[PDB]
């Protein structure tokens, strides 16, 4: 058995080959890892366990993403990985971060606990009701956030679910809904909707739909397709379905070229075997804007492209009804 601890700028790949793993055998995991893509995302801090046998080859990976969520790749008998994912669900907590401008929102948001990140989110919901140039105080704030735990051990993961401004000018605050957008008291969301499809109107066809029992033709295990098929042709215009921004662009051996794009706290999208991508890390994306070019990159049995929408990094069916 061996710990691997995730370090800045480690990739699956490198640390493969530091440990000693043959190329073959990465192979057989990214391509396991291409209905998931857990992989590419790994952070300096996650962990990665090693199970070598008596021939000292791989025969089980596991990716502790977090202390209650885990990924595990096992090997088959036929050589292949199998995949499987299991999430613990410890407890969760409240947390109120509250405090006053002195400083500005950022600074003193900063100062009583809440993340860059959180203050972006925050910043990004509140745009519209808040003018963080002009209403500026005397004015508090108070921010409610779940954090999950296990046992008391704080796991990392956290949401923001509700946000609300003292503010001379006007009292305002939202709310994080079921359908995963802030609202305000009278009801209006916050965020804007997203369109069903990625793609136009001709090239809206689907080939195979979202299916996470699917099982594989030649061995009958489980082999979950996350995503939805749209029968494009290679260059045709690939859209995103919602205001957003690039968090990945990659070239993956089985996925292809594929982006992921950030909606908000709840919503991420996917789009592989791009032929071509369009777009960049960090950059901001409007609903319907052009992304890139759909392809028939990476591992597949004709050109398409594969589209998949995570909720808090779940995958969903793209096409279901209940979703904004
Ligand atoms: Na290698
Ligand atoms: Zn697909």
């Amino acid at each position: 058995r061996i710990h691997y601890m995730v370090k800045v700028g480690d990739t699956l790949s490198g640390i493969f080959a530091q440990l000693g793993v043959p190329y073959s055998i990465l192979q057989k995991i990214l391509s396991v890892d291409l209905d998931h893509l857990q992989l590419d995302m790994i952070q300096p801090g996650e962990e990665l366990e090693l199970m070598m046998d008596d021939m000292g080859q791989l025969s089980r990976l596991i990716y502790h993403m977090s202390i209650v969520e885990k990924a595990i790749y096992t090997r088959e008998n036929d050589g292949s990985f199998s995949y499987d994912f299991q999430e613990i669900s410890g407890e969760w907590r409240e947390i109120l971060f509250s405090g006053e401008i002195n400083g500005s929102f950022s600074v003193s948001a900063r100062r009583v606990g809440l993340t860059s990140s959180q203050v972006a989110n925050i910043t990004q919901v509140m745009k519209d009701k808040i003018d963080f140039s002009r209403s500026l105080r005397a004015d508090r704030f108070d921010i409610l956030v779940k954090q999950q735990y296990l046992g008391e051990h704080n796991t990392g993961n956290s949401e923001i679910k509700a946000i609300s401004f003292k503010l001379a000018k006007g009292d305002v605050s939202a709310f994080l809904a079921e359908d995963g957008r802030f609202y305000d008291r009278a009801g209006n969301s916050l965020e804007r909707a997203f369109n069903r499809y990625p793609v136009d109107k001709a090239y809206r066809q689907i080939t195979s739909g979202f299916n996470p029992k699917r099982k594989h033709p030649v061995t009958g295990r489980v082999v979950p397709h996350n995503g939805t098929d749209f029968a494009t042709p290679i260059g045709a215009p690939v859209y995103s379905t919602g205001d957003g921004k690039v968090i990945v662009v990659r070239k993956h051996p089985y996925a292809g070229n594929y982006l992921v794009i950030e909606h908000n706290s709840v919503y991420k999208t996917r789009y592989l075997h791009l032929d071509k991508i369009l777009v960049k890390k960090g950059q901001l994306v409007k609903r319907g804007q052009k992304i890139a070019l759909a392809g028939a990159t990476g591992r597949l049995t004709g050109p398409h492209l594969h589209f998949e929408v995570l909720v808090r990094n779940r995958p969903v069916d793209a096409m279901k009804a209940d979703l904004p």
